[PDB]
């Protein structure tokens, strides 16, 4: 409840450290991703997206961006394979995104920024909840694509359309029957590593599973995007923009390629 962090210039990613002093830890996220110098693990194996079963409930803007999400009381919508030991739920996906479309995501391919980057949380079954799965390194896989304007993506304009109802700050709106499969890249091709929530609290929680093929959007669907509130209703207006953190320091770690 006494939370203030944001995107601005007086509250944004370059002030978290002040209250989340791990923003300066060993395995922050999100990364430049070096296509040259991640490695090439046969040993890796295809990842397993099982969505057929996913129960979507609701969409709230949160005040930093919005979430779907997603009945986690049991195996619905699971992630497995790829890098992972054991079963990770669905439980939320987010998107961060720009002002333009030549900025947006988190993670960056040879420096290059796409127009959004959708994040698939997921937490590890072996830790009961989610609150107690953030306390662990392996606690959460985070899948994440990127989107690039071009194209429309038919699978998300569901989520486009109810964004008028959510346009501020604590805003919800019922979400069912939603299916995420309709948000993924025909190939599952991959990069990991080990990292961190992209927002504070910023915990060192998450295997990081960022695929190689981005989802095309249309100029018209990141446009809608743009167009939501950071702030609550009857506030003064703050567009809902420019809600990614920057790529951070690569530290003791390695970039694995699943191709
Ligand atoms: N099942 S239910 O009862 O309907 C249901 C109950 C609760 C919830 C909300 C879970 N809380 C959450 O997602 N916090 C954000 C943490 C976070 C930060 C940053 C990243 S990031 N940017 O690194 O991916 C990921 C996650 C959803 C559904
Ligand atoms: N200085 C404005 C108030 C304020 C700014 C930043 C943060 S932080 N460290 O959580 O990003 C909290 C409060
Ligand atoms: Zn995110």
């Amino acid at each position: 409840m006494s939370h203030h962090w944001g995107y601005g210039k007086h509250n944004g990613p370059e002030h978290w450290h002040k209250d989340f002093p791990i923003a300066k830890g060993e395995r922050q996220s999100p990364v430049d991703i070096d296509t040259h110098t991640a490695k090439y693990d046969p040993s890796l194996k295809p990842l397993s997206v099982s969505y057929d079963q996913a129960t979507s409930l609701r969409i709230l803007n949160n005040g930093h961006a919005f979430n779907v999400e997603f009945d986690d009381s049991q195996d619905k919508a699971v992630l497995k394979g790829g890098p992972l030991d054991g079963t990770y739920r669905l439980i939320q996906f987010h998107f961060h995104w720009g002002s333009l479309d030549g900025q947006g995501s988190e993670h960056t391919v040879d420096k290059k920024k796409y127009a959004a980057e959708l994040h698939l949380v997921h937490w590890n079954t072996k830790y009961g909840d989610f609150g107690k799965a953030v306390q662990q390194p392996d606690g959460l896989a985070v899948l994440g694509i990127f989107l690039k304007v071009g194209s429309a993506k038919p699978g998300l304009q569901k989520v486009v359309d109810v964004l008028d109802s959510i346009k501020t700050k604590g805003k919800s709106a019922d979400f069912t029957n939603f299916d995420p499969r309709g948000l993924l890249p025909e190939s599952l091709d991959y990069w990991t590593y080990p990292g961190s929530l992209t927002t504070p609290p910023l915990l060192e929680c998450v295997t990081w599973i960022v695929l190689k093929e981005p989802i095309s959007v249309s100029s018209e669907q990141v446009l809608k995007f743009r167009k939501l509130n950071f702030n609550g209703e009857g506030e003064p207006e703050e567009l809902m923009v420019d809600n990614w953190r920057p790529a951070q320091p690569l530290k003791n770690r390695q970039i694995k390629a699943s191709f």
